[PDB]
């Protein structure tokens, strides 16, 4: 199922959905995989998250050209850390319109990231303000509250059983919540559960650092986060 393409890995999840995976050495710790998504919506392609680097992100675009061969209409990135925004310049060089949580764009410079071109804003209940996410097709963007970071956002794919938790969600057998350096430990559990409640039909949960899992990823992540309080 997995397709090795250079130093990246691509896995089809649904007729119109693929997971992209890229790797970065975290010195002394290891080569960390990070996942995002590629969605075909009719005659265009939508991307969720960059790879870690510009070069890797250009390779995602090369894979899209070879395997889908339709324009990439936009990309949305799910918080201001390198695994999700490190390739912003490659998207801009390719002429792709880019979107992030307003807070992600504000944080980008201090995090060493390049901001996206457009800012998403969110209603009090967490759903994106639709005028800020034009032409998102089946992508349904939800801010679940602070968790892995204060700016973390999540994405459901309408018409599929897939929802993407990014770095908020860990798999159903994960031993830890990963990098909590920028986390909101008090609100993490509620934010994880809010993600699950926003996408009740999603039976396939996609996340940054593990293979797609069942909804037990959500319950297990929230149960682990209960202990942080
Ligand atoms: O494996 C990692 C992955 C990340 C990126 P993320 O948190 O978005 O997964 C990371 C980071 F951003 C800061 C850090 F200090 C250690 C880290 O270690
Ligand atoms: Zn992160
Ligand atoms: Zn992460």
């Amino acid at each position: 199922g997995d397709q090795r393409f250079g130093d990246l890995v691509f896995r089809q999840l649904a007729p119109n959905v693929w997971q992209h995976t890229s790797y970065l050495d975290m010195p002394g710790f290891g080569a960390v995989a990070s996942n995002g998504l590629i969605v075909r919506d009719g005659g265009r392609v939508l991307v969720v998250d960059t790879a870690w680097t510009d070069d890797q992100t250009a390779q995602i675009l090369n894979w899209i050209k070879q395997e889908i061969n339709l324009p990439v209409a936009l990309a949305v990135v799910t918080h201001a850390h390198q695994d999700k925004m490190g390739g912003m310049d490659a998207l801009h060089a390719a002429g792709i319109a880019t979107y992030a949580n307003a807070l992600s764009n504000q944080l980008a410079p201090q995090e060493g990231m390049v901001a996206a071109q457009h800012s998403l804003t969110f209603a009090a209940n967490g759903w994106v303000e639709p005028a800020t996410a034009p032409n998102f097709g089946p992508l349904k963007v939800f801010y679940p509250g602070p968790g892995h970071t204060s700016d973390n956002i999540t994405v459901g794919i309408d018409g599929t059983d897939i929802a993407f938790g990014g770095c908020l969600i860990k798999d159903s057998k994960a031993k830890s919540l990963g990098n909590l350096g920028d986390a909101d430990t008090e609100h993490y559990a509620a934010s994880a559960r809010a993600f699950g409640a926003a996408f009740p039909k999603a039976s396939m949960i996609v996340m940054s650092h593990s293979a797609p899992d069942s909804r037990a990823a959500i319950t297990h992540t929230a149960r682990m986060a209960d202990k942080l309080r």
